[PDB]
Formats: C-alpha cells, structure tokens, sequence
C-alpha cells in the first residue's frame, strides 16, 4: 500500500505511551485538518525495515536511536532539517545519538536507561551488589516470595550486568567503532554471563522470565525487585505497590553497565509527508503539552527538551534513571548493531536454558556479532562509490530520493552491492 500523502501514520512500540501520543495526533488534526493515525506493530524494530524498503510503511517511526545508522544506510531515513534555534532547545548530549556520517538522521525524544526498581514493603534496602542477590532470594523464598524477576529473553536487560567487569560491543577508540572488535567473549562477558547463569542454576531465577511474567511478578508483590526502564513506571503506579527506582547493583565491584538508548523519531525517505512529519514532530510532540501528554501515558525518561525536562528531572526515578545512564555507555548507532543484537540475544537465551556452556555461547556470540559479506578492495570500492554519487547528482530529479540513495552509497562493501545499487538508481522513474 503506498503511504498516503496528506495524513501521518506513526509506528512505535507497543511498550510506550502510544495512547498519549495519539492525543498528541488529535491536536494536531484539530489545527491542521491532517489525520494522526499511531500504531504499535509487533517487532516493530524488524517490521520498519522490511515495510520501508518496499517504498511503503508509516511516515515517522519511533525506536531507541541504536538501529538508526542501519536504517539510514538502507535508504529508510530522510535527512531531518531543524534549525538551529529548535536544536537549541534540546540537549546537546541527545542530538549526538541521533547524528550518523555527519548528518542528523531522527529527532531526539528521551533518553532511556534501566534501573533496579524494589518493593519497599518486602524490601526496605536495595542490594548494592548482584552478589548479594542468592541470599536475598533464599529469605524472600522462605516467605513463598522471590528476590528479582526481569526479562531474559530480550539482551537489552542482561547487558548492564555483561558490560559490569568488561564486556562491550565494538572497541571505541578515536570516536571510531571497530566492527571487527567485539567484546562479548572476554572474561567480564564471560564472567557477568555465568553470573546470570548461576542465578538460574541456583533456581534464583527462571529462563522462561519474559517481559510480561517479570511485570506481573513484580507488580502483583510476588517478587521484591525487577530491572527496567521509566516505561514500566505507569503499570506499577496502577498496582499501588510501594517502589523505589534505584542505582543497579556493581558486579565484581564494578558499577552495572547498561546500554543506554534515546527513543527518537526517524521520517521514512519515502513519506510525502515529511514538511507534515517535521512540523507534527517539532511544534507538537517536542512541546511541554506533547510530551507531557505522551509522559503521562507511560514516562518517555528524561526528555530530550529542556524546558520540560526541568520539571521532570525534580523526581527522584529520573535521578536514579541519569544516576545509571552516566554509569553505563549511550548506544552506538552503527548498522553492525542488528547483528551485535541478534548475536547476544541468541548467546543469552542458549546459556540460561542450560543446555550450552556460558563458554561456547559467547564464543559463538563472537563470531556471529562480527559476521560481514566479502569485501571489495579499498580502491575498488572508492570508485563503485564514485561512480554511483555522481550518477545520482545527474540523473535522480527528486531530493529525497537523492538523499536517500547516497546514504545507501555509503553502504555498499562490495562489486555485488556497486551492481545491485546501480539498478535500484538505473530503474528509478519520474516521481
Ligand atoms: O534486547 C535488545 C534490544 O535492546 C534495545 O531495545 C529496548 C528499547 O531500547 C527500549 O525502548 C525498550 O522498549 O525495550 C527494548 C528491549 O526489549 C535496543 O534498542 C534494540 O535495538 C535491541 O534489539
């Protein structure tokens, strides 16, 4: 179906305050006549991409801004165009999580990090280390409760704790990622890993814990603490249980690492929309009312905007919130980051079920992390990519098709992506 010009459809995740949102969309039909339809599609961060490629899909998508450089390499992502006095109204910090080869490719939108949230009643002190945990859970089971119930089956939740003693994605140096440099094989990957595995052994923890069983747990008073991010905040404001939002435990005496993500909005390359897109984006959800209307649904974190970021930042959760962010590392957005993803999630689920070795998991979870097609020499590949800029200046009338297409020269690795490439811009026709 081809996007409809003259309407916005909106995807983000079925987690986030999309109801609020939707409020957010009403307002804007109201001033401008132009229909807000949101939706919260199941694997979004899988469906966006597929969708988009074909042409089609929403006009703005939401996801945290780790999968953005592989969207925007991909040809999905116009070039956004704020201007200078609207960036000045988000933090600096925000902005650089959004900008990928030099350009801003999403609109910052809130920054995310996970803390340990405890029940106060059965737990009137956090833990301050992960190994403290067992003992915890040994008195809290002998009251027919648990110690701590967070998702296992998405890596996002078990990262902070591979990170704790060394683990990391790619080696950072200079500002560079090194894509053939991954880091969930070395002995505090290994270590943090075994760790969760151990919890699991010892029947302090179950591998099937998924978001949903972890929540109601939590939510239902059953288990004294889980571990996620400000989204979760409403649904435990709704069970009155007495929480608190606090510091992660260290692990090995080091702090817990987590990955920390911007939720941030993208316009598809293919949307007629985009100047609906940025004046939707910029005058309505980026406001005090917008995303005090989206914040009020399920909190955003600690938003991207100054002005109403001020009142939020007053609240203790958001402290403790920052209190881990600055504890942990801001995602790399890099396109390598799907395959560190789907390489960590697999090592995880395969360790905590028992059946492989924390040893060959991770060592698998190299490997698989680090997997790339065959590579064209550096020359050769100058002059595919040569080629192809200067075939799109000449011969592709339209701007965003442009843009697009020389986001996705940058892409290429090799003759097969040079050819392929050249037919998509060949086959372009008048739009
Ligand atoms: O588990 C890997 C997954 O982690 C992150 O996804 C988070 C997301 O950032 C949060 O907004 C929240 O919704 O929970 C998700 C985990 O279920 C990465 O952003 C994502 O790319 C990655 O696959």
């Amino acid at each position: 179906m081809k996007i409809e010009e003259g309407k916005l459809v909106i995807w983000i995740n079925g987690d986030k305050g999309y109801n609020g949102l939707a409020e957010v969309g009403k307002k804007f039909e109201k001033d401008t006549g132009i229909k807000v339809t949101v939706e919260h599609p199941d694997k979004l961060e899988e469906k966006f991409p597929q969708v988009a490629a074909t042409g089609d899909g929403p006009d703005i998508i939401f996801w945290a801004h780790d999968r953005f450089g592989g969207y925007a390499q991909s040809g999905l992502l116009a070039e956004i165009t704020p201007a200078a006095a609207f960036q000045d109204k988000l933090y600096p910090f925000t902005w650089d999580a959004v900008r990928y080869n030099g350009k801003l490719i999403a609109y910052p939108i809130a920054v995310e990090a996970l803390s340990l949230i405890y029940n106060k009643d059965l737990l009137p002190n956090p833990p301050k280390t992960w190994e403290e945990i067992p003992a915890l859970d040994k008195e809290l089971k002998a009251k027919g409760k648990s110690a701590l119930m967070f998702n296992l089956q998405e890596p996002y939740f078990t990262w902070p704790l591979i990170a704790a003693d060394g683990g990391y994605a790619f080696k950072y140096e200079n500002g560079k990622y090194d894509i053939k440099d991954v880091g969930v094989d070395n002995a505090g990957a290994k270590a943090g890993l075994t760790f969760l595995v151990d919890l699991i052994k010892n029947k302090h923890m179950n591998a099937d814990t998924d978001y949903s069983i972890a929540e109601a747990a939590f939510n239902k008073g059953e288990t004294a603490m889980t571990i996620n991010g400000p989204w979760a905040w409403s649904n435990i404001d709704t069970s009155k249980v007495n929480y608190g939002v606090t510091v992660l435990p260290t692990f090995k005496g080091q702090p817990s690492k987590p990955f920390v993500g911007v939720l941030s909005a993208g316009i598809n390359a293919a949307s007629p929309n985009k100047e609906l897109a940025k004046e939707f984006l910029e005058n309505y959800l980026l406001t005090d009312e917008g995303l005090e209307a989206v914040n009020k649904d399920k909190p955003l974190g600690a938003v991207a905007l100054k002005s109403y970021e001020e009142e939020l930042a007053k609240d203790p959760r958001i402290a403790a919130t920052m209190e881990n962010a600055q504890k942990g590392e801001i995602m790399p957005n890099i396109p390598q980051m799907s395959a560190f993803w789907y390489a960590v999630r697999t090592a995880v689920i395969n360790a905590a079920s028992g059946r492989q070795t924390v040893d060959a998991a991770l060592a698998a979870a190299q490997t698989n992390a680090a997997a790339k097609s065959s590579a064209a020499s550096p020359a050769a590949l100058s002059g595919y990519k040569m080629t192809l800029l200067a075939l799109i200046k000449e011969s592709i009338p339209n701007q965003a098709k442009r843009q697009k297409f020389e986001m996705q020269v940058g892409g290429i690795r090799n003759e097969q992506d040079f050819k392929n490439l050249r037919r998509e811009i060949i086959r372009s026709a008048a739009q």
